[PDB]
């Protein structure tokens, strides 16, 4: 078979897609591998068809050897809401780079001028990443522009089809015979109509909308899971109060994926046909390794298979331990969890430990800790003209330092439901409805949690491991209310959220869909800085404050 040995060349590090773009070798290289890959034929191990397969459909082996080996689970190689979400999504991005960079391999000996620098670029051609949290409106070369200009063999500027905005199959495998819409689809579809059109142009300004909500998503992701199963799945976990990596890896799934209808992107088992997936979860592994550097010696433990893919059945007991399927080593050996934690393995790394190459592990926990408070983090006022905010950001950025210990009230919405009680994918919109129900405003529109589903299980050799896993998801109100009020005591905030009608609304395709699993609440955690300190603490003198009456249903 093909074993996964990651990208040739040293230790090159993955580009920001605002910077990728800039670069002309790369971006040329880059267009020209993966229409190669593309246009290979869907049976050939190396052809973009077979490695977004893996993800979802079809549900067949890949690299397997002629003699026989039987496949435990009929279903996608992709391992969704479980402990080894994050090291499987880090080798995925590692083979596909491999194969990637071998076509370019081949494509750079395919030049004339500059023999020796086309070909060294594409020894250092790195999958790029698109940093949702900072910017989550894309450039336009990766989803808008229809011809990209690159240079031509012989040093000449031309005008080329993008292949990054769409991937036309061919032909359409019959394993999409019975799944609807799909079925009939051409070319891969972002942000579909109920006329089964792309609408691009209403996606970017959704993004333009979603912009704040996931810029707080990202940072409290990064910086307030310590565990791996707060950070890693979707499990309901205890004393969590920040979404996971998982989450917020769903945020972009339905952004790009569901719009009226739904599309390729917000279905696992299409999702990796979409050539803007690889931009994601390139970001997510990088999102993974700024949590490394926060967290060290916090790694993978020990947890069931819940929904089951082609690698393990429903039930099986994962750790560190487990074969990160189909992707090997050597042809015998498959990989695991373990040797995943640098990625200096398999070639690569990110510009965010530039300015700590070879740090103590001491020092790159304080670099990487303010650069996500200056990145991720909440500014603090003009000439202190609002003191909430800057309280607000002594807890959620920059801390300015204080000779006394400061404290306030963490505010967030938790919401808890079971996984698997509808078959389509849907999300749940939350906004001020004191203006009125019928105009998205920018300012009373607070967030959303999108549902990234795809196969569900149905049953097992009458096991017993099997259990309802039960998914959940946060949305942030601190900076809302830093806008209005001048304080975080509940008494104030439970006027504020009552006067301005905080409502939700669950909503699927386009109508709106009900659900009988759902808990929804807003959570006041009381956090308190000692004045040494710039990391927030639970303060155990007053409890914790939780109102299930100000949230409203809106059909
Ligand atoms: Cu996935
Ligand atoms: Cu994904």
């Amino acid at each position: 078979l093909l074993a996964t040995v990651g990208p040739t060349g040293g230790v090159k590090n993955r580009l920001d897609i605002v910077d990728f773009v800039r670069d002309e070798k790369f971006f040329t290289l880059y267009v020209r591998a993966l229409q190669a890959i593309q246009d290979k034929d869907q049976a050939d191990y190396s052809s973009f068809f077979q490695l977004s397969g893996i993800h979802g459909l079809p549900f067949t082996p890949w690299a397997k050897p002629k003699d026989t080996p039987t496949v435990p689970y009929e279903s996608g190689y992709c391992t969704h809401s479980q402990v080894l979400f994050p090291t499987w999504h880090r080798v995925y991005v590692s083979i596909y780079e491999q194969v990637l960079q071998e076509a370019a391999k081949g494509i750079a000996k395919k030049f004339t001028v500059h023999k020796k620098e086309w070909a060294q670029a594409a020894e250092d051609l790195r999958q790029p990443y698109w940093d949702t949290g900072f910017a989550l409106v894309p450039p336009d070369e990766i989803i808008k522009l229809e011809q990209v200009k690159i240079t031509n063999y012989d040093g000449t500027k031309i005008t080329v089809r993008n292949p990054i905005l769409r991937y036309s199959f061919h032909p359409i495998d019959p394993s999409f015979n019975g799944y609807p819409n799909f079925d009939t689809w051409r070319t891969t579809v972002r942000n579909p109509d109920a006329d089964k059109k792309e609408n691009i142009p209403a996606l970017i300004a959704k993004l333009d909308l979603e912009a704040d909500s996931t810029r707080e998503k990202t940072y409290n992701m990064l910086k307030f899971n310590a565990n791996w199963e707060a950070f890693s799945n979707h499990g309901e976990f205890d004393d969590t109060h920040a979404n996971s990596l998982e989450a917020v890896h769903d945020d972009i799934h339905g952004f790009v994926g569901r719009g009226a209808i739904r599309g390729h992107m917000t279905h696992a088992l299409f999702a990796a046909f979409d050539p803007i997936f690889w931009l994601h979860h390139s970001n997510v592994d990088r999102h993974l390794s700024l949590w490394q550097a926060l967290y060290p010696g916090v790694w993978v433990t020990q947890g069931p298979e819940r929904e089951g893919s082609m690698g393990f059945a429903p039930g099986t007991e994962l750790n560190k331990d487990s074969a990160l399927e189909p992707f090997y080593e050597t042809e015998d050996k498959p990989w695991t969890s373990v040797p995943l934690t640098d990625t200096a393995l398999l070639n690569y790394s990110y510009p965010d430990f530039d300015k700590v190459k070879g740090g103590t592990p001491d020092l790159v926990r304080d670099y990487i800790n303010d650069h996500i408070d200056r990145r991720y983090g909440i500014k603090k006022s003009e000439g202190g003209k609002n003191p909430a905010l800057d309280l607000l950001s002594d807890f959620k950025g920059v801390t300015h330092d204080h000779n006394e210990d400061l404290k306030m009230f963490d505010w967030t919405i938790q919401a808890s439901w079971k996984k698997f009680e509808l078959d389509d994918s849907f999300a749940i919109i939350f906004y001020f409805a004191a203006d009125g129900s019928t105009n998205v405003t920018k300012e009373n529109y607070i967030g959303s949690i999108n549902i990234f589903r795809g196969t569900t299980p149905t049953n097992c050799a009458n096991c017993r491991t099997q259990d309802n896993l039960v998914q959940e998801g946060f949305v942030h109100l601190d900076r809302f209310i830093a806008r209005d009020l001048d304080t975080f005591d509940p008494q104030a905030v439970h006027r504020y959220l009552k006067e301005k009608k905080l409502s939700y609304k669950v909503v699927a395709d386009d109508h709106s869909v009900t659900l009988k699993s759902l808990r929804i609440r807003v959570q006041g955690r009381p956090l308190h800085l000692p004045p040494g300190v710039s990391f927030p603490r639970l303060d155990k003198n007053i409890p914790i404050v939780n109102f299930d009456d100000v949230l409203d249903l809106v059909t």
